[PDB]
């Protein structure tokens, strides 16, 4: 397809810089505190947004990206804290869906993590997921697919981590933007998929590990997005 | 001037929607915005839905599609200040996320990277609110309002908020996301909400009993505030 535009969202400069550097005929849109780089990745039109950290920042950015750029699909990239036992720093996690691990209106009968007016979780697009898995296989990378949960806190072991494992025993990774992006996408009916890499395991060593392994995570997730954009656009 | 107003629930915005004349409706991103005049003042009323993301998406659409000069966030809230009773008013001096924590990276508790630790509400909007409160003989408290994506009802939830923000006068779920979006677009804002519960273990029961009263009181304050801002 020669008419599609793939949207990509990363929260930090370290997470979008590799991709930004590969954009052909790049230009930059500066709006509401966010930056969006337009151009093409090996011929495929893309709109890469640096959203900032956290749920609100990502929502605000995701909304602007959809409104000003109208991408057909959205891919959220960057690093995450690994929760699945087989995950090691560098490994890829693909979202089957996204849920807020810090949303709680259970007092009114909603299931934990669900906000009023929203489904309890947001489902990633089946085709995007299948495409991401193909890339994972073609690149011979270790990955895990499943539930990714977001919140506005950096998980670093202790109660923060345990509470999450307890409410979401099946969660494979934790971060701070995916569910806000999926929430916005859901409201606009835009297909999305989260493809991040592991930089820590959200335990008490998470900050030490994050600082040490963010670059390798950025590299691996960036490689995956580059490969995914190509696959989604031409097969 | 065009005054932006944001409420989360139908119950919080319905009284106001009923008063908007030359009324039109914008439906987008799962949100509804009612435009027109309120007692002779141009307004844009957004029903955002509950939570930070819904409020952030809503506020972003409102600014971009309606470009109001200022924003007023209304609705009910859980009172934390000792002198608040159900129905009373809380006015924001400032808004802070009570559930944001990146302190592992040196940011202040509640502060997200790239943002000020707190979002200061507009002095003139605050002054005007305080004027209406005095003119209406209402009981109110002004100060820090904290937002999170959890309904607070005693226990650990309430204890953690008391620990990090002992000066918080109220707690709710949209104010700071709205302040955060307004910050990014240089738009003045203020929070004027009415109490429906005191965020203790009986907060769900109080909420259900008093949301109607809180919606009414908050709606009246907004109506008076809008009129004062546009006509003295
Ligand atoms: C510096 S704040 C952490 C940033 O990296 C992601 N992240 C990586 N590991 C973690 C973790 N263990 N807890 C929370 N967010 C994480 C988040 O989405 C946010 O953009
Ligand atoms: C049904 S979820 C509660 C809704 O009312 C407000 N609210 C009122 N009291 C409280 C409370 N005690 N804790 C959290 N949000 C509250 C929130 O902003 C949200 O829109």
């Amino acid at each position: 397809e020669f008419s599609m535009k793939i949207g990509i969202i990363g929260a930090m400069e370290e997470e979008v810089t590799l991709l930004r550097d590969k954009i052909e005929n790049r230009q930059t849109i500066s709006l509401g505190g966010c930056e969006i780089y337009t151009g093409q990745l090996n011929g495929t039109e893309v709109a890469l947004l640096k959203s900032g950290i956290g749920k609100v920042a990502a929502a605000l950015g995701a909304t602007l990206l959809l409104e000003h750029c109208k991408p057909d699909v959205i891919i959220n990239t960057g690093s995450a804290g690994g929760l699945a036992p087989t995950l090691k720093v560098g490994d890829i996690v693909v979202s089957d869906e996204a849920r807020y691990h810090d949303a709680d209106v259970t007092a009114f009968g909603y299931e934990y993590g669900q906000l009023p007016g929203c489904p309890a979780g947001f489902k990633a697009d089946d085709k995007l997921i299948a495409a991401a898995e193909a890339c994972i296989a073609e690149l011979n990378l270790n990955a895990v697919r499943g539930l990714i949960v977001s919140g506005d806190a950096f998980i670093n072991g202790s109660v923060g981590l345990a509470k999450i494992r307890h409410n979401f025993p099946q969660a494979i990774a934790v971060e701070m933007e995916a569910t806000a992006i999926a929430h916005v996408c859901h409201n606009f009916n835009v297909p999305f998929v989260v493809v991040r890499a592991i930089s820590n395991v959200a335990d008490q060593q998470s900050h030490l590990s994050f600082d040490e392994f963010l670059a390798v995570a950025a590299k691996q997730s960036s490689l995956m997005v580059e490969s995914l954009v190509q696959k989604l656009a031409h097969g």
